[PDB]
């Protein structure tokens, strides 16, 4: 079909690192043999699913949908959605929002108790989509990074 | 006293700690419980740390790498469930864990290592501040 949310998989890795390359334009452009490797790694990962709406068969979204196995709160798992990217070029249209919220709804269906997310966007706009996609912004987030 | 990885043994340790850090969670056997357990030890790249006194487990914090294809396919990290026991904290146990999951994190070359905990907490928020962490990212969350 010409719309289409799905998860990724082998052949999804071009247009997987052209997203990336959209959502960071200072990182390297690394090839498909370069990120094969981890792609693999990711795709046997338990719990992890990259989502991806696609448009005439291009990914145009996606988001990453981390599930982990967890003892608090009657042993019920939890989640974090990373990666999330979408298209200046697609703005408006809402693939975003498809995937974030397709994420969540995957989340639930495994008996997360809660999904949660952190973002470094100064934008308010990108804080907005969030709230649009059912997230609320009750959490403070805190990062160490390391060159 | 000690850090290590959590194994077989420490269940009814982690659930102790674990009850101390939400007193409102229903309790736990083993099991229950012993199969959850038993999922977490064998999920890859989780590792649940324990700061052990005479062997009794007397703090936690988990961490997870996540592989990545961003920043040049460098892994990132998170750390959840962080508790010391009530009797034990002002003695660095709390802060020992948490640093040795960075540590840990950053030697497996991680760009990133990320928390969140809840908002508008002073001594939470100054707890992490002195671990390192800088309070640069914005947390949402949805629960059902």
């Amino acid at each position: 079909d010409a719309i289409s949310l799905r998860a990724a998989g082998p052949g999804d890795l071009p247009g997987l690192l052209e997203l990336y390359q959209v959502l960071n334009p200072s990182d390297p452009e690394l090839t498909t043999q370069e990120a094969g490797a981890v792609f693999a790694a990711m795709l046997a990962q338990p719990g992890l699913t990259i989502f991806v709406a696609t448009e005439n068969g291009k990914p145009v979204a996606t988001a990453t949908l981390l599930i982990v196995p967890n003892l608090t709160r009657a042993a019920r798992p939890y989640a974090f959605i990373e990666n999330v990217v979408t298209l200046e070029a697609r703005r408006g249209r809402g693939y975003g929002r498809t995937v974030v919220r397709h994420a969540i709804e995957t989340a639930f269906g495994a008996n997360c108790y809660k999904v949660m997310l952190l973002t470094g966007r100064h934008d308010p706009a990108v804080h907005a989509f969030y709230e649009s996609c059912g997230f609320v912004q009750n959490k403070t987030g805190f990062q160490i990074r390391q060159d």
